[PDB]
């Protein structure tokens, strides 16, 4: 099955997944000088206040912290969505290296790591109905830079041990995902997929200008998880990112001047 190795990493997913070298694929380079300033971008809503976390899991590629999505508790809204996309997990590609990690790039620019909030569009009533609509999910994505210590991201740190290998979760409740976003709400847009297999073409991407920090600590303890299960030669779960793919016929839209 896929992942991020030689014999089964991006290069390969198209023989599975042909909509790998579509039209609309995620990520990309995102070059500030082509990006264009749109003043009718509405500015972005994001209301985490009664964000009710679940759990964690490992599930081979990363991990997820998931919420409840049965009601409007944690959504997002504005910028350039019509509606209202409910928050159903996140989670975060990193790399080996502090050099590399990011799936998008800035100027060609890597981070250490991407941080996607995941969000669909109620008007679909599930997230399995919302994958198949081209306006069906929202990615907020923040870019992690190595420096000083993210205290909203210590107590997923801290339960990381817990969920090393594929197939194992932790209860995870009375999260606040707030704690991992940046002073900033400047972003930049464009349509485009998910970044991993089914790749549907189904999100609207919205990424942050600005990073978070994260320590090094904290990192490192992400490069201590494992792709593999429990009694399974050790695969460090490391450089889970894709890297970007054809613009082809889009424009990137940028929130500010
Ligand atoms: C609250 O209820 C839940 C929350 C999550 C789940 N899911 C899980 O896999 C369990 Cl963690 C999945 C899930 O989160 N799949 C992710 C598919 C995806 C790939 C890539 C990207 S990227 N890199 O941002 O482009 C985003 C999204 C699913 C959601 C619905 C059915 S299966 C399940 C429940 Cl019912
Ligand atoms: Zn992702």
């Amino acid at each position: 099955h896929w992942g991020y190795g030689k014999h089964n990493g991006p290069e390969h997913w198209h023989k599975d997944f042909p909509i790998a070298k579509g039209e609309r694929q995620s990520p990309v380079d995102i070059d500030t000088h082509t990006a264009k300033y749109d003043p009718s971008l509405k500015p972005l809503s994001v209301s985490y206040d009664q964000a009710t976390s679940l759990r964690i899991l490992n599930n081979g590629h990363a991990f997820n912290v998931e919420f409840d999505d049965s009601q409007d508790k944690a959504v997002l809204k504005g910028g350039p969505l019509d509606g209202t996309y409910r928050l159903i997990q996140f989670h975060f590609h990193w790399g080996s290296l502090d050099g590399q990690g990011s799936e998008h790039t800035v100027d060609k620019k890597k981070y250490a790591a991407e941080l996607h909030l995941v969000h669909w569009n109620t008007k679909y009533g599930d997230f399995g109905k919302a994958v198949q609509q081209p306006d069906g999910l929202a990615v907020l994505g923040i870019f992690l830079k190595v420096g000083s210590a993210k205290p909203g991201l210590q107590k997923v740190v801290d339960v990381l041990d817990s969920i090393k290998t594929k197939g194992k979760s932790a209860d995870f409740t009375n999260f606040d995902p707030r704690g991992l976003l940046p002073e900033s709400l400047d972003y930049w847009t464009y349509p485009g997929s998910l970044t991993t297999p089914p790749l549907l073409e189904c999100v609207t991407w919205i990424v942050l200008k600005e990073p978070i920090s994260v320590s090094s600590e904290q990192v490192l303890k992400f490069r201590k998880l494992n792709f593999n299960g429990e009694g399974e030669p050790e695969e460090l779960m490391v450089d889970n990112w894709r890297p970007a793919q054809p613009l082809k016929n889009r424009q990137i839209k940028a929130s500010f001047k």
